[PDB]
């Protein structure tokens, strides 16, 4: 009887099994490591017998991922596009589109430019994007002082002039709040640095997370679109942010928005409708209430980064493509 | 002569013993350490000489449990449904309805879709049932040291942060009031997680149980309806929530309900009366008021989970079945 | 020549010793530990020449108990009923009934469905009864202190807990003020798990028994009537409640009562001809005012048991027998 739960199980049919099962996900580990800088916990593979084929992962052993793959399905492909259709189903709590394609359509979307898995890197391009779902539940306080103690040995008075400042917990609430945004803390050494810098001088945790976010400005940049080229850009008009600054009420553990349900259900359906438009835009607004505004949407619109007018650097352009705006409601509509 | 009481003493007479007793009753055990995540202690078994057969369960040496098995009692089912009917008595202290089958009977309903006990498992299945009706009894202030002391194997930090944070009475008595609700506690990581966030800001325990409520809502309705098929869901109307919340009175030490007898008492019959209509239902409320109406219906209707709109999120419908309301009763009924 | 008074006498003339006396006393001191859990100190033995036949019981060497057995009497019953009758003489300082019965007498007494005691067991029986009534100068704070001692081996954190909320001396009269009215302290988990709980928020050492009496009420309502059958329960009615409520008086160590003496005497002569019409009753009140009723009706009923509204729950009902009632009695009668 060992209290704590385990924390990453895949349970699997025994079909699915086979031997490179292991070094797959221990390659899918240190990609993600790499990628989004969290220390992933060791997998735990369970071998579940069942005739049908179903596979399950288990956060803490809560089942939050269950799918059953068909029987023709040997070619998997992640997200749908025009080029390439056929055998497509959406996978659950809106995590997306995905499709199963025989070998010689997955040799045509190969040759069109994407990626087809096949094997068991069916399984490791599915659990992966769980975990991607999910990043912000494997940094917290136990995690954090795992990463603190691995840079003790380079970077020993950056931790400790950090452990000064700020309390373990501060720090991992900021590395929770930077990693549930798909900003990666690979780059330990520089959000180090701007939380002793901008440590004395601030106390609500979410400010010193807008900090660290401005300072990795250009890594976020590079990490929305690799190349170039400019990729649209969805402004929200003053009228939003005008209305949104009076929501701003402060406490002696920080500044919180408090804004009638209306006004945020209205924000988050005219959001919602302006972005069919296209497959992926980023929406911007205002520095002093970027934060707020993600507060106000992450629990519906997730995947949509929400950047801001200083997180651009005057050396990228805009491309503007709408321009969202509303008044307020209860007092009068007005825009809505 | 030593201080302190048995904590679990099962007395049965020798008929009922058996070689796969001991065994069972560990598997039933380590089943309900998984699922409600509470360390039970080990079992006493007293074989207690009597030609009658009859069983008893004393927690601390009190007794809480005695039934008297019938003769022909060799096939057991827990609950009562409409599909197989025979031989059903109630059990004490309404911990609810149970039924003894012959072997055909039991072997129908075990093909109808159901699972029947027999043999050393018709005492397990009978003696969990009393577990789950006294969980909240076997987490004090030495049980939650326990899981501290064994969380301090991999969580040494997270450990150690809490109880820099909450004095253990205090997170002794959140684990509490968190199993008195059928609210597992097997993923503590997250429990010391919100408790570590949450306990700077707050100093009623009873806010902190809410919170880590509301961080476990997931678990939470995952373990009320596995399925993804939605169940009913009995409202509150704006009332009675408009009612209670003037009740509130702020101390030192926290806040409480000050309701008089006629309000508590009109709530229960009115609730009680409404649930007849289906078997099993979901009350919901307020997120302010729902602990205290908890606080106001736990005595006598203990079986009901009483959620809150914010522990349902957005994923999940509603499918209202009814509308509770009633006005206040001192100064008029007006509703009743 | 060492101070200290030695505990427990046990003085007989060399008739009445026997072989077995040793562990009768022995089993019977056990027997006492486990039902009220206070832990005796052995009894010393001393023979005492006297052809009279005769016994005393010595609590520190302040002789208590005094008792001259018949020539005649060889079995021995404890209280007087219908059923069986034949020299019955009265114990002293009000302890109670008794009488001796002849070989088939007792032996029709004993198929009738009671207890008899014959031989050395007629001295323990007798024994017994004095323990029972002067239980609570067997716990003070040496004693308490013995019994956080031995609860130091399974509960060490609760202990410690206890011992950092409260100071030895009020555990100590704590527990002194639950045995001396017969609630047993075998149940010391639950105790001192109910005064950490309440314990901060709490000073006077008499509202925290009258919590942990509270938190015990299961055991106590069992302990009164071992079967399920409705007992009868004597009201007081509002008059009497009313009346002392204005005599508590609070001080910086605790709220105390302060009636005249005449509303206390009629309150006892009142409420000792009502006991008249029935053997066995059980007094209830309020809760604000269970124990101050105690308080001025311990000296002279001392076996009657005063409950409280609270501490029967929901799940036992009433069975009325009376209402006592009385207004003032300085200003004026009113109901006397």
């Amino acid at each position: 009887m060992v209290p704590g739960a385990c924390p990453l199980i895949l349970r699997l049919s025994p079909t699915l099994h086979s031997a490179d099962l292991i070094r797959d996900i221990d390659a899918m580990r240190w990609f993600l490591f790499e990628d989004t800088g969290v220390p992933l916990p060791e997998v735990n593979i369970e071998v579940l017998p069942e005739p049908t084929e179903k596979l399950t992962v288990l956060l803490y052993q809560e089942p939050v991922f269950s799918l059953s793959i068909p029987a023709q399905a040997d070619y998997l492909l992640i997200g749908a596009d025009a080029s390439v259709v056929g055998d497509s189903q959406t996978l659950p709590n809106g995590m997306g589109q995905i499709c199963w394609l025989t070998k010689d359509m997955a040799h045509k979307a190969q040759g069109f430019g994407l990626d087809v898995f096949a094997g068991s890197q069916r399984i490791s391009a599915l659990l992966k994007c769980v975990l991607l779902r999910h990043m912000g539940e494997f940094i917290g306080v136990q995690e954090t002082r795992y990463l603190m103690n691995a840079m003790e040995k380079n970077y020993s008075e950056l931790v400790k002039e950090l452990q000064r400042q700020l309390p373990i917990n501060k720090i991992a609430e900021t590395l929770q709040r930077l990693v549930s945004e798909r900003v990666s803390i690979r780059d330990l050494r520089l959000i180090f640095g701007t939380l002793i810098d901008w440590a004395p001088r601030e106390k609500d945790v979410l400010m010193l997370t807008e900090y660290v976010r401005i300072a990795l400005r250009r890594h976020i940049l590079r990490r929305l679109n690799p190349e170039g080229k400019p990729l649209p850009i969805l402004r929200i008009g003053e009228g939003i942010e005008n209305l949104v600054r009076e929501s701003i009420r402060q406490t002696a553990m920080g500044t919180y928005t408090a804004l009638s349900s209306r006004h945020k259900t209205q924000i988050l359906q005219l959001i919602e409708q302006a972005l069919k438009q296209s497959a992926k835009l980023f929406i911007v607004t205002s520095v002093d209430t970027r934060r707020f505004l993600r507060k106000i949407t992450e629990a519906t619109l997730f995947d949509v980064p929400i950047l801001s007018w200083q997180e651009l650097g005057e050396e990228s352009l805009i491309q503007v493509v709408e321009s969202i705006d509303l008044s307020e409601e209860e007092l009068a509509d007005n825009e809505e």
